[PDB]
């Protein structure tokens, strides 16, 4: 019975494409990881999967438990989701004029959403967040860093898929930097399996190789993608892209490049 | 390697999803198909990818060859992958002020668009698309009926996946406005209910309000994360009239064919 027993399960084990219809050199392949096939859309949906499973395995809460949020963070909808596959409890603090659209969503999720002063930012969320579980039972609440910026995620899950669906056959790793970037933790992650995989990180105009990109290309590349494979994908996987393209230019025959697309149109 | 070899072999075989967290009778279960997983966001790239197939196996065109269509009709964006795959060109023929973001869209995807007159409409975009064929090379252009209607595709690919992904444990299939998925599993069982689920505006059909089909949007994001948009809503709400009078060892399938 190939049956997803919850939404839950709709994250990861997103597509892989190889883009065949750019003529690129000899023995020279790509591929682009759609991250943007995650529930939330994006690949953030990961970390808060995440956050929450390492929260239990940890024994920081259990099943049953509540879940204080200082405010969703790079969480996506994967928090909500795990949170649901475990009866956790979400609520999330958030400073009043925070993040409107977010908190919306979160509400829609069934999460709880309490208000914060709305000058004391970031810092009176986590203070709120922190007299809460010393209020409640079962409950915990994640550092800023947990709830933003943790590599872990994608070490244990994203790195795992790209080096499974290739069968170890990769030499060159291309995304996204930032805290909603993917290099983190993948990277690190294809490095242990392989110290010849050169890593690429791509950084916009707001690791072994640097490519910096301009949004006149990254839009350039939106629209080849369009044309060429029928891929309808953000300005960041056109920024990928492009820095693939560039690799793909120098590469000797036997070269296989992952670049991971995290937006869609 | 599971590596997909180009977006058209995303077509379909979109999830399906179990609903477990609404109260249901002893017995009974619920299951989901997310259409709104396919490329273009809906089930209608089964069709066009399926258009393009049906009419490379019939012979009226080979790669390489022309696809000259009325309007985009019911394809999605399955056309226009299906047409990559095959290296076959795509010129849509539309009137001039005829679906505007649809003409963006299929220009996006590298199709030729053509204008017809607004005011001939359909008929002048058939038309202008019977004329090309008669002036190019493997050429094919689909009646209107292929580009809309055609209930062969979903017959072919949608029905085949519920029964295999339920192993045959079907009971009561429920969908919005159905044709050639209800076909396919009444020929496996004759004994599956098919529901149709009608919006305000064969063996039961639901007429669901706007107001219920809202409701039910809510109370999927609510219960169980499910983000989607309001003909999921009305086809949830007709199957949770099914489920409530369902007695045990039934199991329910239904189509959710729009995100939120």
């Amino acid at each position: 019975m190939n049956v997803y027993r919850g939404v839950h399960e709709l994250i990861g084990h997103t597509p892989i494409v190889e883009i065949t219809r750019f003529s690129l050199p000899e023995g020279v392949r790509l591929f682009a990881k759609l991250e943007f096939y995650n529930p939330g859309g994006s690949v953030k949906d990961r970390l808060g999967r995440e956050l929450i499973e390492d929260a239990l395995e940890k024994g920081l809460v259990t099943e049953g438990g509540t879940i204080i949020e200082p405010t969703a963070g790079n969480t996506g909808i994967g928090l909500a989701l795990a949170a649901l596959q475990h009866d956790l409890r979400v609520i999330v603090c958030v400073p009043e004029k925070f993040s409107i659209e977010k908190q919306e969503l979160m509400k829609a999720l069934g999460a709880t959403v309490v208000h914060t002063p709305t000058e004391q930012g970031m810092t009176g969320a986590i203070a709120k967040a922190k007299e809460l579980v010393n209020e409640i039972p079962n409950s915990y609440s994640p550092s800023q860093f947990a709830n933003e910026a943790n590599p872990r995620a994608y070490f244990k899950t994203l790195g795992p898929e790209l080096w499974s669906a290739l069968n170890g056959e990769i030499n060159i790793f291309v995304a996204g930097a930032g805290t909603g970037g993917t290099f983190m933790g993948t990277a690190s992650y294809l490095k242990e399996k392989n110290i010849d995989i050169k890593t690429v990180i791509v950084e916009p105009e707001g690791f072994d190789e640097i490519h910096t990109i301009s949004d006149r290309n990254a839009f350039l590349r939106v629209k080849e993608l369009a044309q060429k494979e029928g891929l309808l994908v953000g300005s960041s996987s056109g920024a990928a892209f492009h820095a693939s393209l560039l690799e793909a230019e120098k590469a000797a025959p036997g070269t296989n490049i992952v670049t991971i697309f995290p937006d869609s149109s």
